[PDB]
C-alpha cells in the first residue's frame, strides 16, 4: 500500500514552510491539515488511535476520528505529524513526519501513561534485550552478540535532566552517545537500521512515540522493549486502576500486535536517515521510507514534486 | 498508482537471475512471465497495445491481451520486459525493464511502420527541436540553450549501419557520441534527465520503443519528435493507405495523447539512470523510477526485498 | 598541493575516536596533536596565524608557531582542528576539521576584534550581497537570482541570544531558518555550495572562522562580506587606534588576499557537505574537500585508510 | 604522491573531446600529449617502461624516454593513455586513463611477448588461484573460499574468438560472464575490488595491460597470475632465446616487484568503477582512483575543473 507515503509527503511539505520559523503549533497545524486531507482521499477505513489528542484540544486527527474514504477494511491509524515539533520550529536536524497503520484494535493504548522507558536494537541483537537490567548490561550483551567492541557501540539518548544517570552509565561503559534533543521515533528507527551509526536507543520518552516506533520495528526487524513510566503517584494510581501491570515488560508485538502493519515517514529537516524537504525553482524534493510487516519489503522513496508547470523549469537531480 | 512499480520490479528481479548467462530468450521469457503474473494482480483493466507481439508467435502479453484483475477504466498498456535483452545476456550496462499506461486508445499504433526516426531532449531545450532540420542545427541550438559548447555535447545514437550518415554528420559538428548497441528507450530517457551524461538522442529505432519513451516524456518533461521510417516501398504502401502523412512531424503527444499517463522502469543491469538488481543472502535490492503526467511527480524507488 | 588533505584527514581520524564521548577537550586535543604531527611532515614553510591561540595557554599550533619541515615559500597557515568541538562531543552533525593556506601576510588579523558580522552566499548570487542593507533585502535579492520564492529560502544562523533580532527579521520575511549551535565555517561553506539545503549564512560569529571561510570562498567561488563587531567600548577602543574603519565592508579578498589560496576540510561527524569518519575492522574512511584559488579546482576525496 | 592523479585527469580530459568521434589515434595522441606535459611538470625522475612503443613508431612516451622535472628518485613509469582506444572512439562504457609508478627496474618487460593469459581476484581469494588448471577449477575454488554459490560468480572476459572455449567453460560451470570488448586493465581492477559485481578476470590480453593491472593489484590487494602467450612459434622462439621460462607462472610480485608502487586512473567514459568526463557550462568533472602499496590507502577523487573564470558560472554538484 505504497500510496500512504503521500500522506507523510504532504505533512512534510506542509511543515517545510515552517522550518526554523519559531512556531511549533503553526507547522503542526499545517502538517496535520495536509495529512488529514490526503488520508481521507485514500481507500482505507481508519480510526485515529494515536493522533493530536482527544475530540476538543485536538480539532483534527483526534483520538477516535474516522479517516479514509470509507472503502477498505477497518484498521488502526497512528500519525505523528512531526516527531519533535521543536526540531522543525528551530530548523535542526532529524525532524520526520510519520504514520503507521495496523489491524483494528492491535495498537496499544497511547493514553495508558504519558511516558514509557525504552530500549531498541536491530535484528541481530533482537533477543538479548532486558529493559529491567542496567544499561551497561544491555550494552555489553548487544556488543557481544554483534561482535563489536563496547567502545564502538553508539547509544541514542534524549538529552534530558531525567537521563543524567543513564547518560553517565553509558559513558562509564565506554560506549558512545548520540545526544538528541527530540525525536525518539527517528532515534528508534536509526538504532534498528543495520548500518546507520547508532546501535541502541535507550531512555524514557513518549508512549505514543514508542508505539509508532514499534510499528516500524514490526516491519523492519528488530525489537523494542518498554515499560510504562508514571510521572507521579497520581498517574501511577490511574494506570493501576485502569488494569495495567506496571511490572509488565512490553515487547514489540505487545505495542503493535497486528499481522498487517505499515509504516512510512518523510524527512522534514535533514536527518541521519532522511533528507529534509529541499526546494528548487520548479518545486521540491521529499525523501521517504515505506515498509510493510507482511512482506518485509523496505522502500526508500525520493520524489520530485512539480509545484506546477511542465517544461517551464529545469530538470531535477537526485543523490 | 504507484503500485505498478512492482511489475517492473518483478520483471527486473526475474531478468536479473539471467544477467550474464548468454541466453537472450531465457531472461526475456522469465521477465515476461513475472510481469504477466504480477500485472494481473493490480487494480487495473488494461489492454496490451505494446508487448511481446501477435497472439500466435507470443503466448504472453500479446497484442490485445486483457491485463489486470481488473477494476478501473480500460486503458492502454505497454510493456517492454527488457529493452535490449542482449544487454542483459552479455552483462552489459543500461538494461531496463519498462511499462507505460495511458488512457484507452491514446497510444499511437505500434504496427503502422516498424521504424521511426527520433530526436529527444530534456525540458530545458525541448523548445528548439526540429527533426526536419539537419542534425547539426539541432545540436548547436540545444547546446546554446544548455550554455554548452558543441564539443561539450554528447549525442546518443544506436550503433547500426543505417546510422553511418547520421554518425558522420554528428562527428562533423564536433559533438561527442555515445553509441549504444541496444536500448533507445533507456537512451531517450537519459537524453531527457539532467546530469546523465547524454544531452540528445537521435536516429532511427523501433516504433514501439518511441511510443514508450514518449509516455515517459509526457511525465517527466522534455520532448521527443518522430517521423515514421518505412523500410521498403511495401511498408510505405502499407503506411499511406493506412492514412498517414509521412511529412508529418509527430510530437510527444501524437505518440501518447492521454491526459492520464503513467511510466515506470526498473534497472536490470547498472545504467546511467538506475542501478541494476543486486542479490545477497537475505534478499535483493531494485532501483526504479516512477512518474505520472497529471502531477508531474517523479519518484526514485529503491526497494529492499526480503526473499 | 593536494598532500595537505592528510592534515585534516589526520585531525578528523583523531577527532572521530572521540565522537560522542562527552569530552570536548579530549577530542580537540587529539585533533590538534594529530594535525601538528602531520603538518610538520609536509613540504611547506608555514607560520600559524590562526590556530589554538597564544603560546602561553596553547602549547600546540599557537600564534606564531612555524610549521612544515619546511621547504617552499613562507606562508600563512590557519587551522581549526574541529569547528565546534561540542558537535563532536555530543555526536551531532556537521563537525568538520579544517585548514587554510595563503601567501604570507595575506590573511586578515584574527585578533583585531573577536567577532564579525557575516553574510555569505554562493557564486550565482554573490553579486547582490550588501551587508549594510537589511537582511530582508539580501534575502529577496538572493532569492530572485536563484529563481526561488522567499519562502523557499533557507538561511543558516548561529543559535545565540545576540541573534534574536536577526532571527525575528528573517522570520518576518518568510524565509526558513537552519539554526546551528556551532560551526559557521561549515555553515558558510554550505551557503556557497549548491544543493546543500542552505542558501545564505548570516549573523555574528568568530573573526578567525570568518577568515577561514573566506579562504574557502576564494577557491570555490561565492562571496562573504563582513564587518568587525566589537564586544564592548574597550574593543572599539582597541579597534580604532589599531587603524580600522568600522564602517568598512570587508569582502572575501579583504579577509584573504593571496593569489595562492588553499583550503581543505575533512568530516568528523556527518554533515551536509561531508560524511564523517567511519571506522571498521580493517580501517576507516574519511570524506574530504580540497580546493585551490589559482585553478579553482574543487576536489571531493574519499579515502579508505588501512590501519 | 597524490599529485600524479593530475596526469590521468589530463589524459582523460584530453580524450574526453574525442569520445565517440571515431578516431582512435586522434584521442590517443591527445591523451598522450596531455599526460606527458603534466608528468614532466611533476617532481619525479621516471623512465617510460610501458608506453606508446619504441623511439620511432612512438613520437611521445616511448619506451626509455625520461619523464618528470628531474627532481626525485629514479623510478619505473607505466602509462596507458586509454585502456582500449576503441571504447573511447565509439563512446562505449569503461574506457579509463591509467598510470603506474614503481621502483626503478621492478616492472616486468612488456616486450617479452605481446600477449599473456591472466586470471585475477580480490584479496579474500588471493591464494587459491591456479592459472594452469581449467577455469571451472578456479571458479569453484574462488566460489568456495568466498562462500558464494558458483551461479553467483561473475567472470569478466574479453569478447574474442580466441575465448570461445573459455566462455563456454565458464557458462557450463554455471557462473555468469560480463563480456567486455576492450579494457582488461579496468576489468582486472573490478575483479579485485571487493563489492563491484565481478569476482574474476580470466583470459588472454595484452602483456603491458597485465603488468599495469599487477601494479594496481599490488596496492589494492588481491592477486593476478599470468603466463606469457606466444602468438606463434616465431614469437615462441624469440621469448625462449631471450631467456624466458615459458612455463613460469608469473605472480603479482613477478610482474611488478617494487615495494613503493603507485597506481591511478581516471574515467574517460562512464564505467563500472569510474564515471567518465562530464561537461557542464563552467567546466568538467573527472572521477579518479589513486592508491599506494606502501600505505595501502585507496582514494576516490572527484574533481571539478573550471575551464575558466570564478563566479561567472553556476556552482557544481557531485554524487
Ligand atoms: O519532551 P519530553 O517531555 O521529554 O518527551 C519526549 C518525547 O518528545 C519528543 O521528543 C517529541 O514530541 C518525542 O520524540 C519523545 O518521545
Ligand atoms: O535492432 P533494431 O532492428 O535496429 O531496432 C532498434 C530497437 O531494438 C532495441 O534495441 C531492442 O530490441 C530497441 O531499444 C530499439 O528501438
Ligand atoms: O560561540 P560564540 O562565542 O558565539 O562564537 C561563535 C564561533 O564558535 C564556533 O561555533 C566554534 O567555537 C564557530 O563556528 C563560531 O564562529
Ligand atoms: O585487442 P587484443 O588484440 O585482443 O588484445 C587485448 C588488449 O587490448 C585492450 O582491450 C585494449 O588495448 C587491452 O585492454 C587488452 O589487454
Ligand atoms: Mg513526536
Ligand atoms: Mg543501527
Ligand atoms: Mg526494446
Ligand atoms: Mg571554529
Ligand atoms: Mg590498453
Ligand atoms: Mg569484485
Amino acid at each position: 500500500h505504497m500510496e500512504l507515503v503521500r500522506v507523510t509527503e504532504a505533512g512534510a511539505m506542509a511543515a517545510g514552510r515552517w522550518v526554523g520559523r519559531g512556531d511549533k503549533e503553526g507547522g503542526d497545524g499545517a502538517a496535520v491539515d495536509a495529512m488529514r486531507e490526503l488520508v481521507n482521499s485514500v481507500s482505507m477505513r481508519g480510526v485515529v488511535v494515536i493522533g493530536e489528542g482527544e475530540k476538543d484540544h485536538a480539532p483534527m486527527l483526534y483520538n477516535g476520528e474516522e479517516v479514509g474514504n470509507g472503502d477498505g477494511p477497518e484498521c488502526d491509524f497512528a500519525v505523528d505529524p512531526i516527531d519533535g515539533s521543536t526540531l522543525m520550529s528551530k530548523g535542526m536536524t532529524n525532524a520526520i513526519s510519520v504514520l503507521a497503520v495496523a489491524d483494528r484494535g492491535t495498537m496499544f493504548d497511547p493514553s495508558a501513561v504519558f511516558y514509557m522507558n525504552k530500549i531498541a536494537v536491530g535484528p541481530d541483537a533482537a533477543h538479548v534485550l532486558d529493559i529491567t537490567a542496567p544499561i551497561s548490561e544491555n550494552i555489553r550483551a548487544v556488543a557481544k552478540v554483534k561482535d563489536l567492541s563496547v567502545r564502538d557501540m553508539t547509544v541514542c539518548i534524549l538529552d534530558r535532566p531525567r537521563h543524567a544517570q543513564l547518560i553517565h552509565d553509558v559513558r562509564a561503559t565506554g560506549a558512545r552517545i548520540r545526544l538528541i534533543t527530540d525525536g525518539d521515533v527517528a532515534g528508534a528507527i536509526s538504532a534498528c537500521r543495520p548500518h546507520s551509526g547508532t546501535d541502541l536507543l535507550a531512555g524514557i520518552g513518549g508512549t505514543p512515540e514508542g508505539i509508532i516506533a514499534a510499528a516500524a520495528i514490526r516491519c523492519m526487524g528488530g525489537a523494542i522493549q518498554a515499560q510504562l513510566a508514571p510521572r507521579d503517584d497520581a498517574e501511577r494510581r490511574k494506570a493501576l486502576e485502569a488494569g495495567y501491570d506496571l511490572n509488565q515488560v512490553l515487547t514489540t508485538e505487545d505495542l503493535v500486535s497486528g499481522e498487517n502493519v505499515f509504516f512510512c515517514a518523510t524527512g522534514v529537516t535533514d536527518g541521519d536517515l532522511l533528507k529534509g524537504v529541499r526546494y528548487y525553482p520548479g518545486g521540491c524534493t521529499t525523501h521517504s521510507i515505506v515498509m510493510r510487516s507482511k512482506s518485509g519489503t523496505v522502500r526508500m522513496i525520493e520524489a520530485y514534486h512539480r509545484l506546477s508547470k511542465l517544461n517551464e523549469y529545469s530538470a531535477i537531480d537526485f543523490t
